[PDB]
């Protein structure tokens, strides 16, 4: 019988099953990091991330998983996922009196998805989910490819209480013209803009980044903080959010803490 076959075939090693099966089975892992505030924001800032486990209680690695997803048409409906299963934690948290905010990721599958806002306005009021508990990041290529696509998302987002993310900023041509026609508070740039500190030039390229984004009243996020050399130069840079393994990894809690006022 197909469930049987199903399970057989995940069993197997077939990425499509073992996606098909995990939707409705709860085999996937969220994995959350924490997102450090510099300037003083008192919430609980987490980002989602996402893993699969195939039956055999294995990772199966993203690259692939990902790839899969695309052919069998399975993007929207993981994002659906991710967003059922963020709203749900939230809610717990933000009722025991936790500030907690989490930034989850759309693929550029969600981004074109017409579905998205209606579905997405009754799953939060069906957990009367607090105002601002939700950031929605949209990586910069995503967003500079569908620009049409995500200036309405990110207005119908506002609308519902939502707020929005940029990430991998800065490696197109004109970075800040999309920045135009979006609603976006937090901007999360690229990891390069991380490498090389070492350098004065990428520190003056980086500052400039920064600055840049204040003027335009961004938030900045700077990912990819390794060493307390990076930290520092993040702070006197005047980055107003940072994250990275050395403060925090990936984990299955959230159990961080974070002191920030």
């Amino acid at each position: 019988n197909p469930a049987e076959e199903l399970a057989a075939a995940a069993q197997r090693g077939d990425v499509i099953a073992i996606l098909q099966q995990a939707l409705e089975t709860n085999s996937f892992r969220l994995l959350f990091q924490p997102v450090i505030s510099l300037r003083g924001d008192s919430h609980e800032n987490y980002e989602v991330l996402l893993r699969l486990l195939n039956p055999q209680g294995q990772e199966v690695p993203p690259a692939e998983f990902l790839h899969a997803a695309k052919e069998a048409g399975l993007a929207e409906k993981i994002d659906r996922w991710v967003i059922l299963n963020s709203i749900k934690l939230l809610a717990e948290h933000r009722a025991k009196g936790h500030q907690t905010k989490l930034f989850v990721h759309l693929s550029s599958a969600s981004l074109q998805d017409p579905g998205l806002l209606p579905w997405l306005g009754v799953a939060l009021k069906a957990a009367r989910l607090p105002p601002e508990s939700l950031v929605f990041q949209i990586s910069e290529a995503d967003a500079t490819s569908y620009l049409k696509q995500a200036k309405q998302l990110t207005q119908g987002l506002a609308t519902l209480h939502c707020q929005a993310a940029i990430s991998q900023f800065g490696c197109s041509l004109n970075p800040f013209n999309a920045l135009k026609h979006l609603t976006v508070q937090f901007i999360k740039i690229d990891g390069s803009f991380v490498q090389d500190l070492n350098q004065v030039e990428n520190q003056e390229i980086l500052k400039g980044l920064i600055a840049e984004l204040h003027e335009q009243q961004k938030l900045s996020i700077v990912p990819f903080v390794e060493s307390a050399s990076v930290l520092a130069t993040l702070w006197q840079a005047g980055a107003t959010y940072i994250q990275g393994y050395y403060l925090q990894g990936p984990s299955q809690a959230m159990d961080y803490d974070f002191s920030s006022g």
